[PDB]
């Protein structure tokens, strides 16, 4: 599996991506058969034209951006967690959401399964 | 109280950062539920019961020395699961360091801590 410094480079490389909008590089980071489940709790997503449809629904518009508001969390396995904000629009207004996205990766360095802690709670107005 | 809610994840995980500060390790394994699961670090063989939670928090905090504060604000679930990123500060070969984690919490329906993971490694401790 991808080492610890694997990961934090992986999941920071996927912030990236988010923060420009490429909506192409980001499906090409999953594998196959993965997973998203975002918001948790909610069903989980599966399919590569599907991960690419959610992926345009949220970011197709544009005027969406993300940063880290901390490091990168890695395991020995594989997997990590990392807390940041996404600035997006709502209601006609600009808001905040803070997020904490759990990813594990697969033998390939592709995302296998994601996983987006955030609810009401976490949105602001500004 | 039930299933929690967001707002009450966020108070409970909140709550339990707190506990690790003043380092009460009665009142910690109090909050999880009695045949609750830590993986700790993520990757690690799960620890099964109240009492090996205990004994794995009496090895990690009764040392004393550990302080702890969140970093973020709780990020919380409708399904009664969290996940805060926190920082804990600690003594070790003569030096001051820092562990910066984020734990991913599932409560059960009474309100109890059924399965916590904690994130980190090596390369998230930071000495002096
Ligand atoms: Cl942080
Ligand atoms: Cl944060
Ligand atoms: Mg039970």
């Amino acid at each position: 599996l991808p080492t610890a410094q694997e990961v934090q480079g992986l999941m920071a490389r996927y912030i990236e991506l988010v923060d420009v909008g490429d909506i192409e590089a980001i499906v090409q980071m999953y594998a196959d058969d993965a997973t998203v489940e975002d918001p948790f709790g909610q069903p989980p997503i599966h399919g590569r034209e599907q991960i690419a449809a959610f992926y345009r629904q949220g970011l197709g518009g544009g005027k969406v951006r993300a940063c880290l508001t901390g490091p990168v969390r890695a395991s020995h396995n594989g997997c990590g967690a990392m807390p940041f904000r996404v600035e997006m629009v709502w209601n006609g207004q600009p808001c905040a959401l803070d997020v904490i996205d759990v990813m594990r990766f697969d033998e390939h360095g592709r995302i296998q399964t994601m996983q987006a802690y955030w609810s009401e709670v976490n949105l602001s107005v500004r």
